[PDB]
């Protein structure tokens, strides 16, 4: 598992663009959100995502990038992306890879045997360590925005 | 690795309402044309889907039902499904558990390490029997449309 001292455990996962995405390692120096979302293409989901494309640009301004995460396809994240004028990177964790390592891999009890992504939130320091943790069991809480962002603009300043 | 005259290897996935859908056993009787595509969103996937789609007609007369196949989650599946109109049912087969059964996994050159789905058509007969088969590693190029139709009549009128 990840624990808030821990370094982020280092991924290399594609973007909606074929794009190989490795984290932490490509955003060293900056701080990095990585928000794990279940399913494209869903209520939820969908409002949280587009939660973080509007304040895209106060995460600008404290040199912070944003990082959806989802076990969907790359194809399927593009065309989530697309369709709500998303922003920020989008990667596919289609071999479970990264929900594991995060250890937040889960299920939906409608869905049993398909395994996919609680709704959390981590925020890695410019250092790659984590220094911000948020799972929710109930894929319909979202993350506190607010709390992320301050924690963001507090770990920009070291 | 199925082949003409075979027993179609029974599967049990669900469809983008969350429904199990069983096949070949939950149509016994008719004639079903088994449709794995490799990814949703996409223009060659996206473009079969939509010949099955327009010439619905023509098989709800002959009494065949079209099914769509990729290992891509029911919940993107089901917007893939809305957003171009399509109607008959498409299932998720999101632990490539039908794709080996029917011998059809692989992987787009594009892509690797994502297992998925070969663009393939099998056509059961209304006792179960595949007498029809077609498989294209190339995931560019598209079924012989009339070709599965000649067969579909064919397989009506017994
Ligand atoms: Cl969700
Ligand atoms: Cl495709």
């Amino acid at each position: 598992m990840v624990e808030i001292g821990e370094k982020a455990p280092e991924i290399e996962l594609v973007d909606t663009d074929l794009k190989k995405v490795k984290i932490p390692s490509d955003f060293k120096g900056k701080v990095v959100v990585l928000a794990f979302y279940p399913a494209a293409f869903t209520s939820v989901s969908t409002k949280e995502m587009s939660t973080f494309r509007d304040s895209m640009a106060k995460f600008n301004e404290v040199n912070a990038v944003v990082i959806g995460i989802s076990v969907d396809p790359p194809f399927s994240n593009k065309a989530f992306k697309e369709q709500n004028k998303i922003n920020f990177t989008i990667v596919s964790d289609f071999n479970r890879e990264a929900v594991k390592a995060y250890g937040v891999a889960g299920e939906l009890p409608i869905l049993k045997g398909y395994v996919l992504a609680k709704r959390s939130v981590f925020v890695i320091d410019k250092n790659g360590i984590v220094r911000y943790k948020w799972v929710s069991e109930d894929p319909t809480k979202e993350p506190n925005y607010d709390e992320i962002k301050d924690v963001v603009t507090k770990l920009s300043l070291e």
